[PDB]
């Protein structure tokens, strides 16, 4: 018993990170087969960063102009080219540790784990989520960039996001192993805001039958409610509209605990209404909705 | 900027972690050099585990009886000892991947990551702290015994805990990697209660310069007080009183934001008496300790 939010091992993805530098700027690549991925902001300067033309850019560079360093050893670049928004160079070596992986693009209330990395060397290792406005909020600092999200399935590797900027609000944006952008993001220093930020319903549920099986039961309560019910007051409260899709996915937390979806979702209607009232749920006195109902089977499972 | 419950990445304890199976019993082990840690719990049956004679049952027990597996390869067991409550396999083969470490025993209110793992492998990484109570509120199951936690300087990697077992408080208990528990707690299926678990002091002013350091300012007040007042809340509050080592650890957190330590504890004290008024801090709702002053610079600084 008891719930952490946990991340996947790291050490299929150490094995990855390389340096990249181009100019004077230095940010962290990703070591796959023979191609290092990374953002293609690496090109720019301080000045090129309010409207950069990365086309024109790229044009004024060389695969010599771009250094790459795994571990302390440099490592021969022979083709660069610019895919969206990352720069994919391809090295005359493949990486000796690559994992099985796959090139994913998630959808938003989905988590994943990110390794945070500067100068090519990871720092640590925390469970994100990808938020409803594409946005995470993750710990990032200047040299980060490259820094890439990820879930492990038994040896698979599926690489899901790469970090590329801070928005003025303090939150993070980044694309997919393809470039792709989540949200409307566009990598230029320029005013951008994310939509409204709306809690993953389903995953707060989901962290509701995590608490039950843990002990933490003061919750339930002795009602139920209906999907229309219920998403006119997660409307009231910005959450998800809660679909029959999410309930499906549920099921199996539904027959763990005997706690039909519908009893749950009046348990966290009264949540909604009438607060926490000073008390806590698995150590937390809000509603965490960083845990997928994938997770929670996981960790209360052990799938290793 | 943001700020994550933030692991250490994991890679240089995945390449220690065996499986250990004696009997019908399968936990996890440690292999460095050509050495396997294990709790020395594995030699036992659910029927002993009432009151173990740990030296009668070991005595029963060959090098041929302890089976080692790395990934899927056996290792050949030359020697076996108990040390306090550990197991002290020799293998005839050093770990190929043993990383330079070191066995530490931390205090309590330092951190630390855990890698939980079930067979051999690894599932997932946390961050975690000794609680004052020599406690650890963690995330396992049947089959997580042998889960180190951790801390990494650089290349070293200290090993500071094992995991042996779960209170019917649900709470962990567990030794060091010499086998002398945490606390009063003994390797018996007896009744054990652990002692009034205190807030880390220290550790909620460091996460409340990490919150300044990163905009959530709103708890900051025009107040002031001294280590005595400040103490005579925290009392009250069952935190740990605040003592002048305290305060000169949070020296570099002090300096960096320019707002003394006792302004900050005037800080704190309002949050005690006052609550967090429905507002949160780091996007929490209470008051977190798991963040030591160390934890908070090397976040907010990006050390690799
Ligand atoms: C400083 C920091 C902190 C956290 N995460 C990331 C960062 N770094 C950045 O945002 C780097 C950056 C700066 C201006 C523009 C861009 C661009 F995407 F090209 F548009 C990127
Ligand atoms: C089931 C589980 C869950 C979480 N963490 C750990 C566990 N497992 C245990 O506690 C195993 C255990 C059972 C009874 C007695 C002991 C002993 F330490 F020898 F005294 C150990």
């Amino acid at each position: 018993s008891g719930f952490r939010k946990m991340a996947f091992p790291s050490g299929k993805v150490e094995g990855c990170m390389v340096q990249v530098t181009c100019g004077t700027t230095t940010l962290n690549g990703l070591w796959l087969d023979d191609v290092v991925y990374c953002p293609r902001h690496v090109i720019c300067t301080s000045e090129d960063m309010l409207n950069p033309n990365y086309e024109d850019l790229l044009i004024r560079k060389s695969n010599h102009n771009f250094l790459v360093q795994a571990g302390n050893v440099q490592l021969r670049v022979i083709g660069h080219s610019m895919q969206n928004c990352v720069l994919k160079l391809k090295v005359d070596t493949a990486n000796p540790k690559t994992p099985k992986y796959k090139f994913v693009r998630i959808q938003p209330g989905q988590t994943f784990s990110v390794l945070a990395c500067y100068n090519g060397s990871p720092s640590g290792v925390y469970q994100c989520a990808m938020r409803p406005n594409f946005t995470i909020k993750g710990s990032f600092l200047n040299g980060s960039c490259g820094s890439v999200g990820f879930n492990i399935d038994y040896d698979c590797v599926s690489f899901c996001y790469m970090h590329h900027m801070e928005l003025p609000t303090g939150v993070h944006a980044g694309t997919d192993l393809e470039g792709n952008f989540y949200g409307p993001f566009v990598d230029r220093q320029t005013a951008q805001a994310a939509g409204t930020d709306t809690t993953i319903t389903v995953n707060v549920l989901a962290w509701l039958y995590a608490a039950v099986i843990n002990g933490d039961r003061w919750f339930l309560n002795r009602f139920t409610t209906t999907l229309n019910d219920f998403n006119l007051v997660a409307m009231k409260y910005n959450y998800e509209p809660l679909t029959q899709d999410h309930v499906d996915i549920l099921g199996p937390l539904s027959a763990q605990t005997g706690i039909a979806v519908l009893d749950m979702c009046a348990s966290l209607k009264e949540l909604l209404q009438n607060g926490m009232n000073g008390r806590t749920i698995l150590g937390s006195a809000l509603l965490e909705d960083e845990f997928t109902p994938f997770d929670v089977v996981r960790q209360c499972s052990g799938v290793t």
